[PDB]
């Protein structure tokens, strides 16, 4: 049955959401897009209600709405966020219109929890595990971030932590021009459009993150591309003979080709003072050729995690159908799909 639902003025948008959400109120000041916190009675949880602006507004904005949807249903996992709900005011596709996502609210971003403090190693273990937890589940469904940073980190209170914005489009709005941590967690190879690039991007991500949780400083804090490049290549030198193979842009091939030749620095001696497993791992992870990183799953195997690793804990995903996203549809075809995902929801149980 349709529930009862109850209409207020919020962020200057009218919110029609059901009775069983109460005391919504704004949340992230639009870093988030329309994003409410709110009380689930039915739950008992603290959720997060994004309601959708212009959401089939063009071609590329109903795909966008549509993919949105598909990924959150698809996701659950304990580091990934997930869909707790999903509805619509309207009776029919006729009067269809609006989207809201509901999903946990952890009430913080990972800079929200660590703001230029270096934290313990232990503190480090546990958020990354979760990172790489998480990821590991993302890739087996062969979706990739590429957008992994800090901001997109949800964590809670008891330091649990859930992964935001995976396999949108979204981030390529974001501003990359400058002193921006939008561009500090990029794979050169994603930053400066080096080839088809894969999930390893997010592995990368994962390297920036780390060391910045070790030290309490950004990685690459780049004043631009270039800058970034430059910090990028004094760290984990120029690339050599078998990777400029696989840099298929010509363009990008001949300006690497123009830099000063570096080697790779001791990341002992960067990382001075940090344990030498989490040394190890980060040597894995930050390798300027995306083909020799270390994987999810490998990394979550590794050492400098034997206190939380668990090899039947770390599940892979369901089958992710992604044939949509080479199909070709109007707008009304991305609505009258959405309006069946949004219709078809199964809510997980309540233990
Ligand atoms: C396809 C992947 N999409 C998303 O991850 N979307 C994020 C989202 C969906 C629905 C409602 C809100 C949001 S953003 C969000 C979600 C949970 C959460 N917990 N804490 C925060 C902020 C305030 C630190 N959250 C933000």
């Amino acid at each position: 049955e349709r529930p009862t639902f109850y209409r207020q003025e919020l962020n200057k948008t009218i919110w029609e959401v059901p009775e069983r959400y109460q005391n919504l109120s704004p949340v992230g000041s639009g870093a988030y897009g329309s994003v409410c916190a709110a009380f689930d009675t039915k739950t008992g949880l603290r959720v997060a209600v994004k309601k959708l602006s212009r959401p089939f507004q063009s071609i590329i904005h109903a795909k966008r709405t549509y993919r949105e949807l598909r990924l959150l249903k698809h996701m659950k996992h304990e580091n990934v966020i997930g869909l707790l709900d999903v509805f619509t005011p309207a009776r029919s596709l006729e009067e269809f219109n609006d989207v809201y996502l509901v999903t946990h609210l952890m009430g913080a971003d990972l800079n929200n929890i660590v703001k230029c403090q270096k934290l313990t190693d232990d503190h480090v273990q546990f958020l990354i595990y979760q990172i790489l937890r998480g990821l590991k589940y993302i890739h087996s469904a062969d979706i990739i971030h590429r957008d992994l940073k800090p901001s997109n980190l949800a964590v809670n209170e008891d330091c649990e932590l859930k992964i935001l914005d995976f396999g949108l489009a979204r981030h390529t709005d974001d501003e990359m021009t400058g002193y921006v941590a939008t561009r500090w967690y990029r794979a050169p190879e994603i930053m400066l459009n080096w080839m088809h690039y894969n999930q390893t991007v997010d592995i990368w991500s994962v390297g920036c993150i780390m060391a910045e949780l070790l030290t309490g400083r950004t990685l690459f804090p780049g004043t631009d591309h270039i800058d970034q490049l430059k910090l990028i290549l004094r760290l984990v030198g120029t690339p050599g003979a078998e990777l400029l193979k696989k840099i298929s842009s010509e363009s990008a091939r001949n300006y690497i080709q123009s830099l000063t030749q570096m080697p790779k620095m001791n990341f002992a001696n960067v990382f001075i003072g940090a344990n030498p497993l989490a040394v190890d791992l980060l040597e894995k992870m930050l390798v300027l050729d995306s083909d020799k990183r270390i994987t999810a799953a490998q990394a979550l195997a590794h050492a400098y995690f034997a206190q939380y690793h668990d090899p039947d804990d770390e599940p892979v995903a369901d089958p992710y159908d992604q044939s949509f996203e080479s199909r070709d549809l109007l707008i009304d075809e991305w609505k009258s799909l959405t309006y069946d995902e949004v219709i078809s929801f199964v809510p997980p149980p309540l233990d």
